[PDB]
């Protein structure tokens, strides 16, 4: 037990949280991910994931992000157990890993409640990916948003990021500001408004980790100053009774071609995706649009974290 | 070289020369899925299936067909679950090499391919289209009678909805001297555009009511389902569309010996299973004939001819 | 090398004592196969179709893994009732006479009973059939008894327990008719008096020369058995008297009492789900081998799909 550096596996034995992740951890991972980028766009089958078997449990159904899973797994020569749809008489979900653990060599699990995945982890003896914990964690969500930002912008540190919409209840734009705080001299605008405005609990860990932030309703101003502008839907259901708030924000928190007018040339829109209206069709057709450029990054960062998770580094 | 068609969506993008080379490959995938060894022809390809509509035929055939040629196979058996279908595609995309798409709306397919830049195969869109079963349809009779050419065609049940006579129509449209027949229901009869494009076509056409007189006329009896889910809330027009044209034992008892019948299936009332012991029954051997169609598809657009 | 005996595997009858000895011999070959870190070819080439028009995904996944694990490949219909051509009113004949023309084996599980001996009828090719409606289910019935083998190490001389609706219920009913064709076997008989065991099976029993006992005591029964084999009381099965149904319920229950009073290397089963009829303290004892019965279900199916398509 004395071997060590060169005479290896991932620190992580599951993917369930970004607290999981420290910087530098962060840009091994996109460094596999580039590698990865160059393995699936060769004319050659890789084989490194040979023998290899993945279970997909969606309880809740994401076509999106299952077969961004299920091609990472077979780009790298792995195979496939495909349960698109796995909710359904008395099975807890800790019965059902300790079961479909003994068919597969990694589970990845998207549910509709928060708290199944750490369940999961806990239970199972191979590796679990969470692909999504209801309204919870997504942490490869999480880790492609950074790539993607990386890869086109060309850093992470000194950049400037607006998140927004949602921001009080979106798990998305929160753990994307988590996972920026661990780079240096970045700037976070929060647009939204008030009635969704960042929790606190983002803030004061954005405050006591040095990133400067700045509030405002006001995204013709914020997308001109930045290098990304990251949207979210605001659900008319977040407005509750207050129909004059909802009126008051209407148009105002929308990506079109006159936001993107006022734009630096460099700067790019992103998306976790599903879009709806608050990002126009007419803004798919300009360079910057980065959504779907984003989806497909998405691809790589799953096949780096599966190749890790089952043959490690 | 390559194929000359980027995605598979209507009947009309296949001319008389393609077809005949396209039954070509079939014959030729026919050699590799009897055969006891693996092709690798499509290693390193990933096609994605999404269906929105139920399939046993269409998307396992396609399925099949991909593994049987060394690519391999994503799946979406309930892929309505929104999002823009062309946010779906877009996505899609990133993680495959071809979709084979059944949608529920008329002209999806047509979106799909506009939108990807990777080939799309239309497996069915509403009640429009439904091209590879044209193409299956049109190489079962031509090994099942030896020709295509001057033979008589029936098509019989609900045409208004039914996207495979619509694709067949397109296909038969190409041969020479071809009469087909339109055996419905009033409520279902074959809609105004097919008419329309067979008119200006020069193809013969010709409604009846008397299936016994037209099919002791024809080579191929084409029978199909009355689309229950297309009739929306009109479960009283689809209730009176049914019964009215039965393929039976007496109905074969009229028909030449060299006559076949045909269906894409599922069939319920509408051939008596006393027809399926006739050598004339051809619709299990036509399902077959779609797995060897399928790979010719997939070959020929992701590695050309 | 020879062809397996059998075309399908529908119900458990097709086995005998040899044929299960044998089975589970290629079974433990399975299981080196599995441990190995050499991918399997041996189905390299073959193709199973999976039709779940009830949808189980542990079952589904088990016959799939089990598949690819041999290096076999998989066409899935995860729900075939809703999402196949069933929907638009498929017969089965159909959809069974159609899927053999794009596969080599195929498995299906049904909500009808009837539904395996059809589908057999109808196909050229193999079927397994996972699960018929309220009928058999035989490679359940099948790793039951190679569990009992794998943990107790005999199935000549035990002692097992069947607990829970007997009366109706599959998985008791098909393991001792399994049971029965080894020698010097007793099985208890533990349940509510309305669903106990039914006559056809006691019959069977004393003219196979396998001693059974009734008894209502599961603390006195479970210190004598290797075996407590633990079943999921069903609420369909009580029809409109939910009280009756919740009567049943709780009154045969594996917890850690009865773990206490138990024998040393004996063993709790239990063909799963369950709800609360094992209690989450059980899991924690070794004995405790219904997940190591499930994954037991991989090597079973990893056999007869080997058997079924490239003989012994
Ligand atoms: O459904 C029909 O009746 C005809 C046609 N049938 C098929 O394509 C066969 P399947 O639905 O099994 O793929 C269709 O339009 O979907």
């Amino acid at each position: 037990g004395l071997e060590v550096l060169f005479q290896h596996m991932f620190e992580l034995s599951d993917v369930i949280e970004g607290k999981q992740f420290d910087r530098e951890m962060l840009s091994a991972i996109f460094d596999v991910a580039r590698e990865m980028e160059k393995i699936e766009k060769s004319s050659s089958q890789s084989e490194i994931l040979k023998g290899y078997l993945m279970a997909t449990l969606f309880y809740e159904p994401s076509t999106r992000t299952r077969l961004s899973f299920e091609s990472a797994m077979k780009r790298l020569g792995g195979e496939v157990l495909t349960t698109e749809n796995a909710r359904e008489k008395g099975e807890t979900l800790e019965d059902t890993i300790r079961t479909v653990e003994g068919y597969s060599d990694i589970i990845v699990m998207r549910h509709f409640e928060s708290g199944a995945a750490r369940k999961a982890a806990a239970t199972a003896n191979i590796p679990v990916i969470n692909a999504g914990d209801g309204p919870g964690e997504h942490p490869t969500q999480a880790l492609l948003d950074v790539y993607t930002i990386q890869s086109e912008i060309g850093k992470l540190d000194g950049i400037s990021v607006a998140l927004v919409g949602d921001l009080a209840n979106g798990r998305t734009v929160r753990s994307l500001a988590y996972l920026l705080a661990k780079f240096k001299d970045v700037k976070i605008y929060f647009v939204s408004p008030e009635i969704v405005k960042m929790k606190d609990d983002i803030k004061d860990y954005l405050t006591s980790s040095g990133v400067e932030w700045e509030e405002s309703s006001d995204l013709m101003e914020v997308a001109s100053k930045c290098d990304v502008v990251y949207q979210t839907r605001i659900q008319r259901e977040r407005f509750g009774e207050r129909l004059d708030l909802y009126e008051a924000a209407r148009g105002k928190f929308i990506v079109d071609k006159d936001l993107l007018g006022v734009m630096q040339k460099k700067a790019i829109i992103m998306h976790p995706l599903p879009r709806l209206d608050e990002i126009t069709a007419d803004v798919d057709a300009d360079p910057r649009a980065a959504y779907f450029r984003q989806a497909k990054n998405g691809l790589f960062i799953r096949m780096a974290l599966l190749k890790l998770l089952l043959v490690g580094w």
